[PDB]
């Protein structure tokens, strides 16, 4: 089902500090190797009064490097896809709510994403667009209720020095019964390659292989 290289193709839809925004999104990636690229075009709520690092994880753990001792819930789904549901708690009380519906067909990958923000301070990094990158992070693999969860203590690098912390909390849901892993790390880096004036066009890189402690 899942080929040694597959073509990306996504739409996110949802609303930051009240403002409504859509994103499409064409990108390429290798799953079996972990990396993928994804050249995103803001449609619609262009210039984004918010900083656009926010959205970068939102924009598929299929894309993962998997050993063959650690079974792979994200790959098995397919077919039929899984989806994502995700709670990120940032440390100004500004939270952010994701989801994802993916699917397939051919050699391509189909996203459908909505994501919701609220309770940004005015003068904090993210409305002022003050955040530089995401530091790379390990996601914490674990099954609950027959389902796969992940945890991530996640941090934005700020202009000036400092971090800006975020807990991520993700639930995993594949469409079909899979072999449900047993406990495991993710380590990941994402990282905006390029991008325009006010981010309305972003080239993004990913890098994520899973392993045990």
């Amino acid at each position: 089902v899942i080929k040694p290289e597959m073509k990306i193709k996504l739409r996110m839809e949802g609303a930051v500090n009240g403002h409504k925004f859509v994103i499409e999104g064409e990108g390429i990636g290798k799953p079996y190797e972990g990396t993928q690229t994804l050249d995103l075009t803001v449609k619609e709520g262009a210039p984004l009064p918010f900083s656009y690092d926010i959205l970068t994880p939102a924009f598929n753990r299929a894309f993962t490097k998997y050993p063959k001792d650690i079974p792979d819930y994200f790959k098995q789904a397919f077919p039929e896809g899984y989806s994502w549901e995700r709670s990120m708690t940032y440390e100004d009380q500004g939270i952010c709510i994701a989801t994802s519906d993916i699917t397939m067909e051919g050699d391509c990958f189909f996203y459908k994403i909505r994501f919701d923000g609220t309770n940004f301070p005015p003068n904090g990094p993210v409305m002022q667009k003050k955040t530089l990158k995401w530091e790379p992070s390990t996601e914490k693999m674990y099954v609950r209720d027959g389902v796969l969860k992940g945890d991530v203590n996640m941090a934005l690098l700020l202009e000036g020095g400092g971090h800006y912390r975020c807990d991520f909390k993700t639930t995993y849901k594949a469409k079909k019964d899979v072999r449900l892993p047993d406990a495991h790390e993710v380590d990941q880096r994402i990282e905006i390659l390029s991008h325009d004036k006010d981010y309305n066009k972003v080239r993004l890189y990913e890098h994520a292989e899973a392993r045990y402690s």
